[PDB]
């Protein structure tokens, strides 16, 4: 009977044979893109075939066959809606709407702390999604790249329990919110720092990754690990901010003595050295698009959906969850959580990371910050974007009231 | 067409007619029990061709309709292995063998009366499956697992924004655990003892108290399926007399009032003490966890009990607050709203899945039940439950919702 | 040669006898009054021979000695400038224009009047001067709080006092908790520790008679000048009360009550000690024996021990003023406590007491005008705890002449 | 008349002459030191007079008068018995009976062994009467015995509201002795580390550090009447490598923006750390307690030193801050301004009486000296010195202000 077979006669609706590009129209509007790097195969034979046969251009049963047939798999679950949000073209727009209601708030001042974020206009305004089943969409300036800053915590934090564990991890770090009148200080009651999710936390992870190798070394590692997360989309660095950064880093400097003062390293930690090398993480740069795809390796249990590579361990990746829910987002943390109930980090350069768990990962971006650090439309957005579907952590999927839900229905 | 001759045929071997215990014995298998009140008609109409003879009885293709036809799509998905967990007698295995392994953990400390021996772990999931191993018809009170059932009236009744209006929504953190109010003096959140106090004033404001506590209990009837709900006046008396630091709460919060206009503080902390005294047992306790469970509707009804806004308030406070000093650890290990009480139960609840009850007296020096911990660790564990495990990459963890 | 004539000798001058009005009038510059109850004997005799004889008025040696010979003693340390001011009527006029320097601030709000000010003094021999609204009656509120502290460690001791309340401020960011980490209120000036050591006093019997013993003990510590009460205060901080019943419960709830203890009861009391009704005048006489080292200078009787008046005035010093405390300490440098009807109970040890009175308090609860007047009398003379005796810059030292 | 020749009956009895020896052991029982530097002209006097003949040796009322001449005024006071403790012998007495009971405490820990644990105890009157026992000439590190008097100087140099636009007036409670900054963003007071380095930064801004360090030790000679003043380089660089919690409190306050402009934060801290390990004996320390006890005025040079507001603002807070966790307890129960310091030394002024160093190595869970602690408990029970004690009636407590 044969699977290429039976696809094919589905997008021949009754001729004979296929039009190139309405194989490709019906392609794109799954969600999936033609560059997609689980594709690759099928669409070179296309790009081939347009070449030994100009005369078309037209695929007939076997020619359509040769094409698709390495990628067969992946173009079937597409074209029989079995994605995890099946009308994500009716979705998407349901995006744009809310990208365009969020770009009305103009409030939220730009971080100006160093001059390598007071250039950044306070009119961009970014968001890009990302399914578990790798299908795209973005609006607005999602190819601009921009600093990670804090939004780089979670993905460090995967990545030591991810090498070393979680029981390893927490004797150096603690699991849960500090609340929010020990917002200013370093450690907990245990001489441990909160959470991953704070500086003085972050300063601990980032010295158990990699321990005994240099610094060089220790950003390579890491910058892989990223370029695997993003699915080998853009991840770069910013040497601007990285100088900026550690001139104005009093603060990051006042806790990195004291946390040395209290032995929170590991044995043989040199603090000034993993400030520096903490600096450089900040200043690692993506776009809304690649940091998107980040957050849906986080949506999909560890593995890279437009790859299919696996890149994180589950329990790095649900411990990471856990910790944005409850600490991600500064001092809107335990608002957030009870108002969007998502996994999501912000950082100062306007970003959020969000996870739909088991559905997408997004990235939004907005410079303008409010009073807590968080981007002004992206709070908006994401507020926006649990009222209109039912992706609260605790709503039901099967009682949900007036929400809707993008995966059902006709 | 054939909707109920299909299902007639896929329970007699191809065979003429079906013996009554053979339909019932496959209908327990799916986990329901042959009391769940959707079933009734059909049950009603069994005991009605049971007293026509004494014999099989058995039933034909037409007698066998003549039965079933009124709790149809029910049964055909129950038996057609639709429920969301399909292998359910499998499950239960499991559930069982987590229930050994947590007796065998003979620590804590009962608060002081009861037996410290007491054990029970109740489940009723989203479809009305039902599973229940050791003590899970001996009643004990809610004691603070009412705290959410109260709250997620006072949201379904007034809406999140007006009961957020006195009582917080985050936790405070280890060290505010004595604390009894925020920065913007409200209490933190309605799971500690000050927000819970709040709470109650709100409901069912101008009438008196008695008919408040009537007003609750129908509410956890309903909850219930109807199942036990009663009240400790015993309980209620030794709470009131011991109840010096809740009324120190009570006149702190009158001071800064923190009430709604025309409370009377006094009466509220009595009524605070009676909702405290309201008895369950494992097995009525674990429908309501699963109305919880299933975005406000009862289970074993189909009545909706509670709009969705109260229950996913409630599920997200219990997520962070439920579990006092140990609601930060209890969320990031086991990833599941839950709230404990003094008298030793957890109410615990698997979002879509399934609620439960587990009731030990002994408890740990946070408060909380320690086989009940031990058995909440051990499940998520096993089963990728956890609020943050991968619907689709688990690892080597079992998932109770698949086949095979 | 006799101590009485002698002492006439002085007062006598030219003549041969001395006009009584004469004498009279010396003896009130020396800053004591005529009513001073180590005066009696001496007025007594005084008044009988105005009457024996409604002449003169005459008066000559023998006369005189027989008048004053039961009162010698104070008489010539009156007399001698031997009282620990010497120069008394320069010091009031100080006093005076301070008084008018505060009478100027009129910013605060009453407890819910404005217009009432007023400050006595009462030196460690008894000298006195008062200004202003000085004979107005109204309550102590917390400034009974040393007074009763100091009745309870009088007659319990330190050790057992100090098992059940503190002695440190701890934090303007722990003045809102009611215990400290030891599960004790922090001290004895705040209303959680002054309701434990309200429990403390005279156990064992009602509160009626508790009652009447700390009215008794107040009585002695003010020279019976007039200690009284207000019902209607009584009345008034019965009902609002909601805060002090907040902090019974807890305290009950956490054991830090004496066994046997009717926390409810308790609180009643409190309410009664805090309506306890004085005037400037009969409190400064209490801040004097404060000052004084237990003793009531204005009649020689032994009222507290050492012990309890160094432990109150070491807690005034510290836990005194509200979230003030520390400024005041730092600026002011004298043991001082306020209270919500405008009072403050001021004791500059070995020299003097003082009350001053205004009802209109500034946001920490202090009366403006008594704080105005506190940091300018310290300004002016070298009475912070911390000068120096000897070495003290341009401030003036009324305890000398030249 | 003069005063001269009535002083030379007293000391003479009605004798023809002085011999030298009895006039220089009538001077050391008023406790004036024969070195005293107020008595160095008629010391002068007598090694003229004592090198005009081999064993002379006596004085007549013209040789006598010869030599006091100079000194008549201070010597007058001390003979006829003007000195604040006039019986200063019976004094020394109980002094030493206060070292011999501490000495006998033998806990603590200091901040393998060769040679026992050195105690010693310097008093130093406002009028220069001296008394030394135990080890009281071994240079040891003042740490933070230097807080009161860096603090001192800074105040006498540029005011009080200058310096307390940068430092707080008051103790932030047992329950944030931890934090660097209280509310308005300013250390707490000037005796703890943080405030300590703030107030280090205030002193002769605008000249280099090898400068400023020159100051404050020209400024402590003066305090000191010249006596012992030093630096170990040892504790200098011990003190700097092991000083990452004074780092830490370093770049806070530089964020924090709580330097004066212009301000090198780094340069402050090894500052801060030469300051630290000055050196002095208990017997030049005593004699800088004693000028904070006399209004700024060094004792045994009558030298003015500080203002009095420095003094009188620095004694407020070694009152209440002075010695660490223990402040509110060692006010409470002594009721003496002190400083205290990890060396084992403790500052100690009685205002208007005398100054005291107490040194003893050992130190208890808070960090103040054993033996010196207990010396300052036992001091107190002696005498009428605490800050709230009565001058007139005070119970079985002594008073060496008085005659006998
Ligand atoms: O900013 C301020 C105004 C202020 C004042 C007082 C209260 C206050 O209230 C508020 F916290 F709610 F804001 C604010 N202060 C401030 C803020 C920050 C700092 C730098 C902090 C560095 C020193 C420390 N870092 N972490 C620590 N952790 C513990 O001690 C853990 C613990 C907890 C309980 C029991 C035992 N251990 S210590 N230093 N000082
Ligand atoms: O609990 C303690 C010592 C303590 C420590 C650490 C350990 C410890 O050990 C031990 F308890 F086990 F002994 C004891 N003290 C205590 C504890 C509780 C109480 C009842 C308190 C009722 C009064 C208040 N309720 N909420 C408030 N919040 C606000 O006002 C705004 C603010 C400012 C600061 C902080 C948060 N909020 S005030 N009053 N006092």
């Amino acid at each position: 009977p044969s699977l290429e077979d039976l696809l094919f006669y589905t997008i021949a609706e009754g001729q004979e044979k296929i039009p190139v590009h309405k194989f490709i129209t019906a392609l794109k509007s799954t969600g999936l893109r033609t560059s997609d790097p689980r594709l690759k195969e099928c669409m070179d034979m296309l790009r081939l075939t347009l070449q030994t046969t100009s005369d078309g251009v037209m695929l007939d049963k076997d020619l359509f066959k040769k094409c698709v047939q390495s990628n067969i798999v992946l173009l079937t679950q597409a074209f029989r809606r079995k994605f995890v949000i099946p009308d994500f073209m009716s979705f998407t727009s349901h995006i744009d709407e809310l990208y365009e209601s969020a770009k009305k708030q103009s409030g939220g001042k730009v971080a100006d702390y160093i001059p390598q974020l007071a250039k950044f206009s306070p009119d961009l305004w970014g968001v890009s999604v990302c399914t578990v089943d790798g299908q795209r969409h973005s609006t607005g300036d999602t190819k601009v790249p921009f600093c990670l800053q804090s939004c780089v915590k979670p993905l460090k934090y995967a990545i030591a329990v991810n090498d070393l564990g979680t029981e390893y991890v927490h004797r150096y770090v603690g699991k849960e919110p500090s609340g929010l009148r020990f917002n200013k200080l370093f450690l907990n009651e245990d001489d441990k720092p909160h959470n991953p999710m704070v500086n003085a936390g972050a300063i601990v992870v980032t010295s158990l990754i990699k321990q005994g190798v240099n610094n060089a070394e220790k950003f390579d590692y890491v910058m892989q690990f990223l370029n695997k997360m993003a699915g080998n989309e853009y991840v770069g660095f910013s040497n601007a901010t990285f100088q900026s950064e550690r001139e104005s880093g009093d603060r990051n400097f006042a806790i990195g003595y004291y946390l040395k003062e209290k032995k929170c390293f590991p044995e043989g930690t040199d603090m000034v050295g993993i400030l520096d090398f903490y600096f450089q993480l900040c200043s690692i740069e993506v776009t809304c698009e690649s940091a998107s795809v980040m957050a849906a390796t986080l949506a999909n249990g560890g593995f890279c959906p437009i790859t299919g590579e696996r890149v994180l361990s589950p329990e790095a990746v649900r411990n990471t969850l856990s910790l944005m829910h409850s600490c991600g987002m500064y001092d809107f943390s335990g608002q957030f959580a009870f108002h969007v109930g998502l996994p999501a980090k912000s950082g100062v350069a306007g970003g959020i990371l969000l996870v739909v768990p088991n559905v997408m990962g997004m990235m939004c971006w907005s410079p303008p910050l409010d009073k807590m650090g968080n981007s002004v439309k992206g709070i908006h957005f994401c507020h926006d974007l649990v009222s209109l579907c039912n992706f609260h952590n605790y709503d039901n999927l099967r009682h949900f009231a007036k929400k809707l839900d993008p995966r059902r229905e006709g």
